[PDB]
């Protein structure tokens, strides 16, 4: 799978509600991508370098977490 067609993956995702509450159930970004794993799965699309981490696994904002806790929490949105 090239990385424009994950990319068309994560729209998918992305304008689905559904999902997107899926991974607002989630917390922790290994959880995220653990889910999208599972969607990817269901779906019929190839997430070998999902599973690897290599993709999905930050967001495509510039901004930075300014989070001082290290500790794990449900995703917002």
């Amino acid at each position: 799978m090239s990385s424009e067609q994950i990319e068309q993956f994560v729209e998918e995702i992305q304008r689905d509600p559904a999902l997107k509450e899926q991974l607002q159930l989630q917390g922790s970004i290994d959880e995220t991508i653990d889910k999208v794993i599972e969607i990817a799965k269901e779906k019929g699309y190839d997430f070998t370098a999902t599973e690897l981490k290599e993709y999905m696994e930050n967001p495509s904002d510039e901004e930075e977490e300014l989070s001082d806790s290290e500790l794990e929490a449900v995703a917002g949105g």
